């Protein structure tokens, strides 16, 4: 039960960030990159890389789209049901933190 529907007035542009979790140890950057790219142009595909220490590639990936639409169609296109290497991936919209700025936007 995770209901986080709150925050100041809604902004014209909605947070377009597809965070794929529960990723198999077999999945790699390129794997996800295309996996989503096929649906549309991806801003940037970020994935965890094995680093000196325990655990190589965690089960979480960040996927950014060019436009909200492509992100919506893709997010759902997969979210519905995505099986990779015998694993049901979990697509969720990365939760952002509410930060109120002080100075205006000159320009």
């Amino acid at each position: 039960g995770s209901s986080g529907s709150s925050g100041q007035v809604p902004k014209k542009q909605t947070t377009s960030k597809i965070l794929v979790r529960n990723i198999p140890f077999q999945a790699n950057q390129r794997e996800i990159r295309e996996l989503f790219s096929t649906f549309g142009e991806l801003k940037t595909v970020r994935l965890p890389k094995k680093m000196t220490g325990t655990g190589a590639h965690r089960g979480f990936g960040f996927v950014d789209f060019i436009t909200k639409q492509d992100a919506k169609k893709a997010f759902n296109a997969l979210c519905h049901s995505t099986h990779l290497y015998g694993r049901r991936l979990v697509l969720e919209w990365a939760d952002s933190e509410v930060t109120v700025q002080s100075g205006p936007s000159s320009g």
